[PDB]
């Protein structure tokens, strides 16, 4: 990584459900709009690619069917990008992505695809109120482009950039509520709202990547 643009794309919340038990004991399972997170760990981009409950009509085995619509976007997406602008490899956390992406990239022999063992859990992002109430609240299928690293890499590596976006997003992962409040260690500390993370110092990021670690390692 750092050298190539590379991108991870996550399918994990393509499909969406909310279960309920009725009142007459059976449960319904009704689908909820979801998101591809599609990120470059060198420059910090995201295209989060929004997808409306429409485009799941009456079909089956939706879950199987997500990691195909899913290899769908990130090829249309490839498409409407310029050539030097388009992925050398594309790395994908979920084993079910490898195929539907390799048959569905046969025109881009450029690109290489795999598989990788990293915990990279994007589904915390639903967790952050920007990305889960765009999710929520859409009418229809769209993507929205976001610089997951706001201004960090004024001072500091991609590398180090994402070592931190990642443990903030395992730590959000697991365990929402302690994560938040390390990440907000002063009454006055805010974010800023272009921004997807709170502004703060050097020593501060310190403390908390520490911190965020610590809270991965108790769970």
């Amino acid at each position: 990584l750092f050298s190539q643009i590379i991108w991870f794309v996550d399918d994990t919340n393509v499909y969406r459900v909310t279960i309920h038990k009725t009142f007459e004991g059976n449960l319904t399972t009704k689908p909820i709009n979801g998101a591809i997170f599609i990120f470059n760990p060198r420059t910090g981009q995201l295209f989060l690619k929004i997808i409306h409950t429409s485009v799941w009509a009456g079909q089956k085995r939706l879950g199987q069917l997500a990691k195909w619509k899913t290899a769908e976007e990130v090829a249309a997406l490839i498409r409407s990008l310029p050539v030097e602008e388009q992925p050398k490899q594309i790395i994908v956390t979920a084993k079910g992505m490898l195929d539907p992406l390799e048959v569905h990239l046969l025109d881009f022999p450029n690109i290489v695809i795999k598989g990788s063992e990293l915990q990279l859990p994007f589904q915390a992002c639903l967790k952050v109120e920007k990305f889960g109430d765009l999710i929520l609240k859409a009418t229809e299928p769209q993507m929205v482009l976001f610089n997951l690293y706001d201004d960090w890499l004024k001072t500091i590596s991609s590398y180090t950039a994402f070592s931190r976006l990642i443990l903030i997003l395992r730590a959000l992962h697991v365990n929402n509520d302690r994560a938040k409040v390390i990440l907000k260690p002063d009454k006055t500390t805010i974010t800023e709202p272009h921004h997807i993370w709170p502004t703060l110092t050097d020593e501060e990021w310190i403390k908390v990547e520490v911190q965020l670690k610590d809270l991965i390692l108790a769970d």
